[PDB]
């Protein structure tokens, strides 16, 4: 019961990319690369070749397939131990879900400064360009449970655990700039709402239902992230190509005392890209594991994920300069008024060893700052210090949850704390409080300082009487939405009016959607309207009259809002599917490679059964997926090579695959006799913007194949694809 | 006041079809209809129209939209404990999903014997055709989360509990008449096999993928059931539509301690019928919850699922 | 800069008598001890000096003494996660105590054999006299919860883990040779019969009290274990000084597959000793921790507990030789019938570093065995064979409890369960399933030989209905019982009855005491009347005629079942009060203290106050305690010297010190102008056997205190004592 | 949370209230009350925003904190007035 005896069981511990090989525990795919946290995890690491398989006690198994009974027909016996241990540990397997953020994935990595930032903040992990941070990050949706689908339409988490040496620092950050509420009294109404309703449960990731809509109506002050969440931000195509933000103004503190306002950006240097929405709501059915496959696949393959950590800045002293209040995580602050600077570099390059140990059991807080970061009052952060640290009690199990290896600091820790549920550590002290005579008041307290202080928090003047009220500056909900709305292109729009149209129809009642658009006519008439004609709705006069809200900060727009109106694509670790047949032309094949190979453009190789086809020149190709096994909605763009094209001529899942490739504005590039399915998109003799075409594949065709895929989409089809049957 | 004031909010306490009314809680959709266990369970139901929102401990609550503060952009006071108890309880709402068959769909009813089985079984709930149990059901899939598909490929779950005069009696079975495996030593041998593999997590809601088939190719006991997975057995239409099994030859013990072995069966009153893979496949992405919310709306509808 | 400049506040590295220096963690107090497993815990042993006070996640703290507040006086703000962490942690230190056997105390040591028994074990750990096993040994009650006392009379448990190099062995065992109950089923009747009773809790430590005695007296299995339980092995003087048994009949298995059954047996070295009931009840009041203190100032001083394992044997064929059915748990194996043979010793030398991480957290189960040994149907240990690893998921908070460190195996463990609340272990294996092809179906089985093998149970045959029924062979209740009642020494006999008398005048229900004594004429009618007469009842002239059960195999009595009927006394780590003066007669103290040291005696200098006195030659005698603060109850014998006794002849703490002892039956010696204290005694000036007196503390004097010390305690003062108002 | 075992220890009977209570909580490990309001959030309109939030007054209002005045740096500070 044995592996094969050439070894093809075991992928090779060398980059590979995606589908050339078995995906594997990253510490036996890439053995070599190495951090400080991934080698602190050796001491947890289980083996398994060569050892006897044994009890949780010890003792060696003899017999693995049955169970201890009075006869071989007979009953099973109460004092079969081996049996029993094997399935209590099944039986208890399962942990609470995390309440929000249920579904996510996760890799290693590590994090540097690109210069030091010690005039503005003393933290030790942004001290020094050449001091290395690892750091465990992962990428989650919101609403759905754990095992529900990555390419759905949501707001996306995106965690990072920095391991320094002055403390665990966790930016617990999401994918857009805001949060949809404004205090965290709200956070379970919100929650409540968007989750499935609790009669039946239903529906699962989707914000498409009553009492979500029902909550936005009314409740404007999400109508910001509201916006963020129907554009095609909603639905990225990889975490390697969506923006991250920590939401919040945190402080930056300096040696000097000195505090400045921080929001936290990340910048994907693979380029910000998302699908469309038929294609993302596709793909949750073809492959829910979508996101989740491609991160650890880019991992695998050398792809890493790089992201780069920018820094907004603000003194002290412009608190108040801007139209709306710092605190509030309702509003951004638009690059056009302050610049994000560029701080650092993290790369992820190793995937975890055993998904439920180091993933879904890692515990992100952000209330876990270090020395030279602080909070603000903003209300939502405020409520948020709370919620992290009380969670881990029922999740982990108990208070001990940073004794689980992924959550242990790197640097020391010790203090009196002691006992707790599962207690690994062995406190030799002899006291266990301070002060103390007995231990000579060890461990002791740091005074704060330059470097390796002790925490103290910045001393914030505080002054107002206990209340229960929302600052009256946070009562504008918008102008944010409004500058969002005049900031994306005009196909953008479109895909935000269709995310609503779509989300709207299915509210069974229809006032909640006519209250959603009167919301909508308070930031734009033109999107109001549009959502309305598809809902079969007409504006009042009252509703066309609404006067459109204050620019912001004197702002129409910031490009930096948009995904797509400034180019930043990055076609490297992409992937094309090749669509084969029985006698590919191999110097098509030759010359398709070659180009893509120089770009760093995996290929997938399909065809209309499994096992190899041969091409002209007697190359053996593996087929790595039928048609209908990877569809086009799993790859960025399409290459048909030449051949005996009559082979899949008439195939119905070939035309298809192009179909929905077309629909869904992917470059599809077709060359010698493969320009037959020109009649299957209806594309015209003389060609058309985004369908490369020629007699071979060559230099040109895969350049200009390649210029397409940069700008990730072809939006110019857009007006021809409503027509289309597929 | 924010209702609307046609009360168009609020679904009709009738029968009515699939999409025509909001969905709800079953005891305002359908108040009368009743039976022994739904009425124990009144006790425990909370209403809420008409009743001011409060603490768990009692007290009522002024401002539900606000953490206590000093200033109104200043910190939040730890003495908030409206809030703090608000966050607690949802911080703590999750449980851990059951190991296999996490994804399932429930509904109360009653069953009710043809005759008197008196002869071979001395089941009271078997006993007298006018006896009626009231039963809870739910229908599940194995491999994936609470939060997978519900059509995906994989055996159903059929599980019953009958609350009988005699006690509680679980008759927990699945839609084809077999398991996978012979002997339980094996159980986590399999299960672990068919659900996401243990580095990445991946496939939800799938056994196609290399450690299914590993474990297949080498204990060929599995091969009867994965027939029947393989079949169009694996993907049906819906609940009311497929068969359950008890799987396993149980006995019955009948007054004269006569015992005869048994094996359960349901039939499906709506026939059988599934879906086919493609269609399948992509309505987990379009609906992922059809197989959940086509019983729950059958049932409002008066389409109530029944079985033999 | 808290501690003292003269470095007293840190105990001596080194082997110090009791009180000698403020007690310390193993690992500081002994820093050379090692073995195996102590080796193994070093990887979460966790120091404290020099370092800096921190989060649990490695962020130093500047100021521990406060809360962070909006002003010096006014709220504490939420944003305080040092606050929140450390409170949350305390706030969750608590773990479930164990259902039964709470109350208990630890230690680590070693076992070796003296030789090798593979001709009747293939068991690694018995296999060779060089190969030393390490071990952690629990001492405990049973009723009690973990903050009851110590010496209250009950069953004392004695479980030893090895950690073998073939898998944890647990022995689970008591102090006495048989159980109260006979089938697994009834345990929770019983163990909630003895607990304190439902409707107010109470009481504590005690089965004196109606639901215990309502059960005995319908269920007459249990009045073995109960003889055992009234007479003085229910209040053993240390856990040194009492027996261990496994009390079921397990069973051997040889490398030829023969069977052998086995009754396991802890000797202990210090001899057996308890203490008195009056003694006994006192000292839960003056000190509830006697026993766990002792065991710990035992260690610390290097007067190692050591224990003797020793195996009764039976082969197959002699399974039905005896009157009474091997596998019955109440009856037990008279020594006079089957020898103990010696197998090998253990030696506790090491206390624990922390108390909850090492003892709390330790699971001992009976189902731990390993290759080599297995079971048997007794119906009792059947039953337990489930409970163990059940009961494990509430109290250690899931299926890994073998990965909190005392737990952990120290050979390798390897097998295919994953995941569960807590999980350490990072398992690498691309496999979590078998058979499996993918990781060449790595870890795998082996299969059983003569070492090192898989196991298998004995293939036992077994033949029968399914039945709940006790096996007829069980139905005799009062041999047992009889033997030990005449195994008795006529003192041992007088306190089982004032046991029963005391515990039956405790119960409020009168008929419940007469339905007990007509057990007690069951078993003897001397026993039986003696209680009776205690309680105002008198026998029938039916129980006056009831037939005595017959003998066992022949025996009417076996010696090895009495403690005191063949002396195995050893004086080393006893200890003596001596009583001293504000003007001591230093040759007196030289000659008390050379002999006692010479014999490993510890002595404790007792006066009216704390500080210093100044002996007649300016010697200057440190007091360790006051008459009131150490009374006799913590010592085995008292000794006053000469000196000026008028300083505490009229002192009532020091006249009431010698007649708790006397009353106790301890030992008293008596030196010089010290005789005056025989009038506070009622001692005659002739002398009698137990005082020793003369002129001076030399010569004989401590010789004849010391060999009166070897006997324990005074058993011939017992008439003498009644007419003493103590 | 540990002691009791979650977050609906208040449903556990010697820690229930005698006077009503009603909110918008819901789940948690051994949850006894099955609630049967439409809603589990507000404000919402499908169950006309019931149970609602009562101003503060003199019987039967809704919990509203004094209004202290706070003045003061956020400090890790013993007052000098408790040495
Ligand atoms: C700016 C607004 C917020 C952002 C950006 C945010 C972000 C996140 C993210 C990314 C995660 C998943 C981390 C992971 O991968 O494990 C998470 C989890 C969580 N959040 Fe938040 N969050 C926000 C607001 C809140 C609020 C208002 C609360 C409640 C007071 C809350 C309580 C929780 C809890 C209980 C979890 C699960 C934590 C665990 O079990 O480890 N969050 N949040
Ligand atoms: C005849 C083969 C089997 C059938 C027909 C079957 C059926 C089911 C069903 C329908 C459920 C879901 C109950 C629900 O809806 O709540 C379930 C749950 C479960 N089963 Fe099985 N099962 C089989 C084999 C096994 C085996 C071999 C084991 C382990 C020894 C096992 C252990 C479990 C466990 C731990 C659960 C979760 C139950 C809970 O959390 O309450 N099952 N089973
Ligand atoms: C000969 C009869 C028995 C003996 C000699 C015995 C011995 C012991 C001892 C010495 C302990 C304390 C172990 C420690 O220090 O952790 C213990 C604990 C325990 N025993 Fe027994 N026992 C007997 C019968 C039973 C039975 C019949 C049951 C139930 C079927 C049972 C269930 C338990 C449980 C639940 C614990 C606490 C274990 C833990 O929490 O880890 N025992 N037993």
């Amino acid at each position: 019961s044995l592996a094969p005896e050439d070894g093809s069981h075991r992928p090779a511990a060398e980059p590979t990319p995606p589908g050339a090989q078995p995906t594997a525990p990253g510490s036996l795919k890439a053995p070599d690369t190495r951090n400080e946290k991934l080698n602190s995890l050796e001491d947890v690491r289980k083996g398994s070749e060569n050892y006897a398989l044994t009890t949780n006690q010890g003792v060696r198994i003899a017999d693995d397939q049955n169970s201890l009974r009075a006869g071989s027909r007979g009953p099973t016996l109460l004092e079969d131990f081996i049996l029993r241990e094997k399935i209590t540990h099944f039986d208890h397997e399962r942990i609470p879900e995390r309440i929000v953020h249920a579904r996510g994935s996760a890799a290693h990595g590590y994090f540097q400064p690109y210069k030091s930032l010690s005039d503005i903040t003393k933290a030790d992990f942004l001290s020094d360009p050449n001091k290395i941070t690892p750091v465990f990050v992962r990428f989650s949706t919101v609403q759905g449970g754990a095992g529900s689908a990555d390419t759905v339409r949501d707001i996306r988490g995106f965690a990072t655990k920095f391991y320094t040496e002055e403390g665990i620092f966790d930016l617990v950050g999401n994918n857009t700039p805001i949060f949809f509420i404004q205090d965290a009294h709200k956070f379970p109404d919100f929650v409540h709402a968007v989750k499935p309703e609790p009669h039946w449960a239903i529906p699962q990731g989707q914000s498409a239902h009553d009492t979500f809509w029902d909550y936005v109506s009314l409740q404007p002050e999400t109508l910001h992230n509201v916006m963020w969440a129907m554009s095609d931000r909603g639905i990225p195509r990889s975490y390697r190509t969506m923006e991250g933000f920590g939401v919040h103004t945190f402080r930056l503190i300096n040696a000097e005392g000195k505090a400045t306002f921080v929001r936290f950006h990340w910048k994907p240097l693979a380029g910000k890209a998302s699908l469309v929405w038929d294609e993302a709501q596709k793909l949750t059915g073809r492959d829910p594991d979508f996101h989740r496959r491609e991160l650890w696949e880019a991992i695998e393959a050398g792809d890493f994920p790089e992201y780069e950590l920018g820094f907004q800045l603000i003194p002290e002293e412009d608190e108040f300069k801007f139209d709306f209040d710092l605190l509030d995580p309702t509003k951004l602050i638009p690059e056009e008024l302050v610049p994000v600077q560029r701080v650092g570099k993290m790369v992820l390059n190793r995937n975890p060893d055993n998904f439920f140990a180091e993933n879904e059991q890692a515990a992100f807080h952000p209330g876990h700052i270090v020395p030279g970061l602080d909070f603000t009052n903003d209300p939502l952060l405020q409520g948020r210090l709370f919620s992290y640290t009380d969670t881990q009690i029922s999740r982990l199990g108990g208070p001990n949850f940073h004794e689980i290896p992924i959550n242990r600091p790197t640097c020391p820790y010790h203090n009196f704390q002691r006992d707790g549920m599962h207690r690994m550590g062995i406190d030799t002290n002899p006291a266990n409080y301070e002060p103390n005579s007995i231990n000579d008041n060890w461990p002791r307290e740091t005074p704060p300082g330059p470097k390796r202080g002790g925490f103290e928090s910045y001393q914030e003047r505080v002054e107002g009487n206990k209340v229960r009220e929302r600052s009256p500056s946070f009562g504008e909900y918008y102008s944010h939405p409004r500058l969002f709305w005049l900031s994306q292109t005009p196909f953008e729009q479109r895909h935000i009016v269709d995310g609503f149209s779509f989300e709207l129809s299915k509210v069974v009642r229809p006032y909640i959607r006519e209250r959603v658009v009167d919301q909508l006519a308070h930031i734009d008439l033109t999107l109001a309207q549009a959502v309305a004609k598809n809902l079969g709705i007409e504006l009042t006069d009252d509703q066309l009259n609404i006067t459109p809200p204050p620019d912001v900060n004197g702002l129409k727009k910031d490009p930096s809002l948009s995904l797509y109106a400034i180019p930043d694509g990055d076609v490297k670790g992409r992937v094309v599917a090749i669509l084969l047949n029985d006698e590919v032309r191999s110097a098509d094949l030759l010359a398709i490679l070659k180009a893509l190979k120089a770009k760093g453009v995996h290929a997938k190789l399909l065809y209309s059964r499994m096992g190899e086809v041969t091409a002209d020149d007697g190359t053996v190709l593996p087929i790595a997926a039928t048609f209908a096994g990877a569809p086009s909605l799993t790859v960025d763009a399409v290459i048909v090579p030449c051949g005996n094209i009559a082979d899949i001529a008439d195939n119905g899942d070939a035309n298809y695959y192009l179909m929905e490739a077309y629909k869904h504005l992917k470059p599809i590039a077709l060359a010698g006799d493969a320009r037959k399915f020109k009649a299957t998109i209806k594309i015209a003799d003389q060609g058309e913007e985004g369908i490369v075409e020629a007699d071979s594949a060559d230099g040109s065709f895969m350049d200009e194949l390649l210029t397409l895929m940069a700008a990730h989409r072809v939006w110019s089809r857009i007006p021809k694809i409503d027509k289309i049957p597929a």
